[PDB]
């Protein structure tokens, strides 16, 4: 084999196979050729960016991988050296990883990675009927369903949690099974194994806490089985959990407010409780305010140590997190001004109470049409109104310094002030005629006109246009990211539960055809759908 | 979504403000409604210290009302 | 025709620079009339401030969807 | 913006081309590094026996059909 | 502006003998789904007076296809 | 659940013409009301309403021939 560090390993037979000569690999194989020789050459690693090309080091891998079913059949059995189904990579991946790394969810590459996946887990029962190959766990921990989850192969993840097997002494392979049937009806058990829990690396978990650079983890909860799973757990349990949250929530903000509303007018605090009704209540509100803000600063805590999110992840995604985290942040500096007798308190108190109020939109996840409505609110603020808002102020603050300048000893003639004027407009209540502390009329007024034609006629316009554009194309993306949403927080209150909750499976240890390798019987907790075929009678 | 955020920033607003002409919930709600039908005043009253926390306030109300949900309201009925 | 229809950039920088020597000139002249000059000049180069939203796709890509709502409805509208 | 938005990208993409095309021909500096693509041996057979350096760009490409 | 011939000829790859020197894209190496591509960049990058960069970028604005024509893919690939 | 389910009724629900013609050389009672739960509406339980007779399943599954 080569010894070169870019090659390193590659044999002949990896020549062979590559060149897709059946005879050559034959011939090779006969004369005694390695079938597990290591190709670890740097041009066989990861790393995309650079020209290589990874298909798991080995060759029964590199057939697999290169849509070869005549040689993966031959080297697991031919009859000089067959090949270790089992083997593994320095990366510790087998055939079924190197086959889930190799994917990219185009259709080709999806019918090809399928049908490969289906035929060496076949022969891996066929020559190793004990052997359990889809547990094998690479280095990372990850088995090919959990590593095919992490790394948003939405069309191999769609394959496997709905495999249906048929051939004798192969059923038990098959994720999905059918209990019973009748006519147009038939009632099929999904196998549920590693995606409800398995405290390691469940789907669910997986998909729900990826790291956003994931392509698809969006659409990956729209296979069959996962989104019935994740609706079944809400209206099982999490909807009212939810709810109850979102009433306590709303108790919260309430006595906030009224707590914040009846403030005591006096200077430099703290306030002396006078011996009354109204002011007991006040102290409690106040009181129930601050745990409440702990409540989430810990809460906050408690997400940023279980994640660790690498510096970036916690600012294109899990903004709920950081919005509730920096409200319960403006209450503990308000409680910190509070007593260290200062007035600006109220001025941390006020943008605390604000946040909240605002915060309550988090809770319209688990109203179908008010969390897409609500995920399309974010969706506005990150695309069109940051665009909108660059453009706007860099019109206002042009418009504003050269009106500012035209003015001269007047009631205006500080930036400030004619900023304001200018942003006036934008409401809808721009004077047009705010001063005559100037020379040049003309000039006044042509740069209040112009700023008025380019931003108040053309960019407010075409905000709205380009909304319009965004709410046309987010349709499918805003329901998928809801449901998403909705998932992460079936997955935190189940985790959270309270109560030592027993029913953390959803539909029993159902026997699905109990024909293990061996004559025992297998329960695998699966999963129950009815469904109703009119064709294929 | 619009009575929530009017609800918040009026409140947040009702509380910055300390006796004046105002300082009540349902005048506070009023003013910062205004500027959804175009009146809004933006300089109403002067009750109050911190007024860089005031003008954030209602900078925040408008943008994340008058610009941000009229305007997708707008959409919203077009895409409808 | 080349000079107006296209390579806008390239004329409202120049203008932009037109306003600030035609201030320089009425500035020395003892004309109160460069601060409507300078105030020009301070405007347009704010606004021209967009130039440089190429080079990063998404609001280079707004700035040109700018430019073509100012030259087909804006225009229409106005007139 | 119904309409204009591949049309958006491609004036977006000529702008940033004119500005490449301006900032390669100032350059300010005397630097040869804008020449952008590297000497490689083509074919290194032309008609005659020579060999043939084009100054050629590499585009890496995948396909699942043709093998 | 004649997009349709300019996409031909940048990307033109003739295989049989005698003619491999004609083309412009050459492939290198090939694995089982990876290959890379090498595209000829003479007279496109620089040139003594007419880079097909430099003429497309620096026309008139009365050639038809004068926007698109820098998304046939050595160019685009080649100005990113 | 599957109360009243004859033998003609299974006949007809695996589509074997020839049973349900032995079935009925029998004497297999064309009348049969299947009466259990599972032939039933209110689909919360699994299962299929087809009219409970034997007649009404082998329009119900397409069964012309056995119509
Ligand atoms: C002074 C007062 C200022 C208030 C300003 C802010 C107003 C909005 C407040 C709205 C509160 C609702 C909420 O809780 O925040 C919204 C975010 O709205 C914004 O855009 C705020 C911009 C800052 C939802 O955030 P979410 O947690 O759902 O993040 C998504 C993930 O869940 C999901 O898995 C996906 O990965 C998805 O890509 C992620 O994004
Ligand atoms: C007192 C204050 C007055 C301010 C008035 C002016 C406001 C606008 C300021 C906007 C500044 C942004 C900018 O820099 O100018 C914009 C032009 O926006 C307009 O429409 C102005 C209408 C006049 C882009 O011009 P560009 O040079 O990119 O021209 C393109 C070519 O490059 C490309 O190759 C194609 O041929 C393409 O078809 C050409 O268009
Ligand atoms: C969508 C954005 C729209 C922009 C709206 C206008 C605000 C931007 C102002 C930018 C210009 C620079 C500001 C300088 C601040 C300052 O130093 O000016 C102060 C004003 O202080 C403040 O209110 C702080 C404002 C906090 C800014 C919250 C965004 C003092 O002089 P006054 O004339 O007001 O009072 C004088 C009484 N004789
Ligand atoms: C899209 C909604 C926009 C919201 C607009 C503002 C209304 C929301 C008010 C909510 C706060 C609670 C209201 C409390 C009522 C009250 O006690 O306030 C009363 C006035 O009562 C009313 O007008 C009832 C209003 C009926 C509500 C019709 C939706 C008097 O105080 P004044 O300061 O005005 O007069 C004092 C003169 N010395």
């Amino acid at each position: 084999s080569y010894t070169d560090s870019y090659y390193k390993g590659q044999t002949a037979l990896h020549i062979a196979i590559e060149r897709r000569n059946m005879t050559l690999v034959t011939l090779l194989v006969e004369n005694g050729a390695d079938v597990q020789a290591a190709a670890n050459g740097d041009f066989f690693k990861k790393t995309k960016g650079r020209p290589g090309f990874y298909f798991g080091e080995l060759p029964l891998s590199l057939a697999a991988c290169t849509n070869q079913l005549a040689i993966v059949k031959f080297l697991l059995q031919n009859s000089w050296q067959p090949a270790d189904i089992s083997a593994r990579d320095s990366v510790g991946n087998t055939v079924l990883h190197a086959l889930v790394e190799v994917a990219d969810n185009t259709v080709d590459n999806t019918k090809f990675v399928t049908s490969m996946y289906n035929e060496i887990l076949i022969l891996g029962a066929k020559l190793h009927p004990t052997l359990k190959l889809e547990e094998i766990t690479n280095r990372k921990g990850l088995t090919p369903l959990a590593l095919a989850a992490s790394s948003g192969k939405i069309g191999v993840l769609a394959y496997i949690l709905q495999r249906e097997i048929h051939e004798p002494e192969c059923r038990h392979l098959s994720r999905k099974f059918t209990e019973w049937a009748y006519g147009p009806v038939h009632s099929s058990l999904y196998d549920l194994s590693c995606i409800d829990t398995c405290e390691k690396n469940s789907v669910l978990e997986v998909i729900a806490y990826s790291s956003s650079e994931t392509p698809n983890r969006h659409d990956m909860l729209l296979v069959e089985p996962l989104n019935r799973l994740l609706q079944d757990k809400w209206d099982r349990f999490v909807k009212r959990i939810f709810y109850f949250n979102f009433f306590v929530y709303c108790l919260y903000m309430i006595i906030f407010t009224a707590a914040a509303y009846y403030r005591p007018v006096e200077g430099l605090p703290p306030y002396k409780l006078k011996n009354t009704v109204g002011d007991y209540f006040r102290v409690t509100g106040e009181i129930l305010s601050v745990s409440g803000g702990v409540y989430f600063f810990f809460r906050g805590i408690q997400y940023f140590l279980q994640r660790r999110p690498s510096l970036k992840s916690l600012f294109v995604d899990s903004y709920s997190e950081i919005l509730f985290f920096v409200q319960s942040l403006f209450m503990l500096v308000s409680v910190v001004l509070y007593f260290s007798q200062r007035k600006e308190y109220v001025a941390s108190m006020v943008f605390s109470l604000a946040m909240g109020w605002t915060n309550m939109l988090y809770y319209t996840r688990g109203f179908q049409q008010m969390g897409i409505y609500a995920v399309m609110i974010e969706k506005m603020i990150l695309r069109d109104l940051c665009r909108f808002m660059f453009v706007y102020l860099v019109f206002l603050f042009g418009f504003s310094t050269a009106v500012v300048t035209l003015i001269e000893d007047g009631k205006y003639n500080s930036l400030y002030s004619t900023c304001l004027e200018l942003f006036k407009f934008t409401i809808g209540m721009g004077d047009l005629e705010f001063t005559e502390n100037y020379d040049f009329k003309a000039v006044f007024i042509i740069l209040l006109l112009a700023y008025v034609i380019l931003t108040y006629i053309l960019l407010l316009n075409m905000l709205i246009a380009l909304m319009g554009e965004t709410v046309n194309k987010i349709a499918q993306e805003s329901k998928n990211i809801w449901k998403l949403q909705r998932a992460i927080t079936i997955l935190d209150t189940e985790k959270s539960f309270l109560k030592c909750m027993r029913k953390a499976f959803r539909s029993g240890k159902l026997l699905q055809v109990g024909f293990t390798p061996d004559g025992k019987d297998d329960y695998r907790w699966c999963f129950r759908v009815d469904e109703v075929n009119w064709t294929t009678w």
